[PDB]
């Protein structure tokens, strides 16, 4: 079962009002909402995953080419170890980051490093790129929802989110012929997390007393997940929630396991103040020092590690 019922995409266009009070109930109940029927070009989306896919059965010497590049940030980061006590003997995954490719002479170029790119994969630029603006563009639709359910403008977001520092991820788990007992529990920093292919993906939230939900949302669609950034600026009436993934069934093992969540961040100069609006008797201001975007990026960094 699913604990969030999606909500069409098709009501963006056909029926605003309730796209965004129904998208805006469930972030605000869950930090995490369910959108159906997306517009995105579903072959241009499966061309980047299989772009993905092919990068990921190059040779291992041949993918950490592209390793050991600030620090994991961009390009490729290998399989590594957990070294706490309690974690699984195995947990095996991959990944690869393309950040923000910013025009020559941008103010950013300073502290966002260039992407990297895999030769060995000549569409890779190209299909992983479209996916990134896709998913970027898909962000913005649903950031317009958020701002109108907070009695925003409707296009409040747009200028918090321009050249954001944003991150589209690929993750891969290979098939293991072992038991797990997949992703640890933790909260997103940034603005909001978009992640196709979820369907039987065994992902969960913690609720507010304590017991996980699934979201096991149905093909064809995206989950959604309120960041850290967006919690603050909206003085908590959003909440940045606790999220898993199971590990699969003895049935699905023996599957590799292929992802590609999009984390939207607003620009780093972005003043992040807290809205007036979710500042009231009952829940005063609880940031009442603003902080830019990439001031509390590097400040969430810095604790994580
Ligand atoms: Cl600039």
């Amino acid at each position: 079962t699913s604990a969030i019922d999606p909500v069409s995409f098709s009501l963006y266009a056909k029926d605003f009002t309730r796209f965004a009070q129904e998208l805006g109930a469930s972030f605000e109940r869950y930090g995490f909402a369910v959108l159906s029927d997306y517009d995105l070009d579903q072959a241009r989306i499966d061309a980047a995953v299989d772009s993905a896919k092919a990068f990921f059965a190059l040779p291992v010497e041949t993918k950490k080419q592209y390793a050991g590049v600030k620090g994991g940030a961009r390009g490729y980061i290998p399989f590594g170890v957990e070294t706490a006590k309690g974690a699984d003997h195995y947990d095996l995954k991959e990944f690869w980051h393309m950040g923000r490719d910013l025009p020559p002479g941008h103010r950013f170029r300073a502290h966002m490093a260039d992407n990297v790119w895999p030769a060995e994969i000549p569409a890779f630029k190209h299909d992983v790129s479209w996916l990134y603006n896709s998913l970027d563009g898909m962000g913005g639709k649903v950031l317009e929802a958020i701002a109108t359910y907070l009695k925003l403008e409707r296009d409040f977001f747009k200028p918090t989110v321009q050249d954001g520092n944003s991150v589209l991820r690929l993750l891969h788990y290979p098939p293991i012929p072992k038991d797990a007992t997949r992703a640890g529990a933790h909260g997103d920093i940034n603005t909001i997390t978009l992640l196709l292919g979820a369907e039987e993906g065994g992902l969960e939230v913690l609720d507010r007393d304590g017991q996980w939900l699934p979201i096991n949302p149905p093909p064809g669609c995206l989950v959604i997940n309120i960041g850290d950034m967006l919690e603050r600026l909206t003085n908590n009436v959003l909440p940045s929630t606790v999220h898993r993934v199971v590990n699969p069934p003895p049935e699905r093992r023996g599957v590799p396991r292929y992802s590609t969540p999009f984390f939207l961040h607003f620009a780093s100069d972005y003043e992040i103040k807290t809205l007036q609006n979710c500042v009231t008797a009952e829940n005063p201001d609880r940031y009442p020092e603003s902080i830019t975007a990439d001031e509390f990026l590097q400040q969430r960094l810095r604790e994580i590690k």
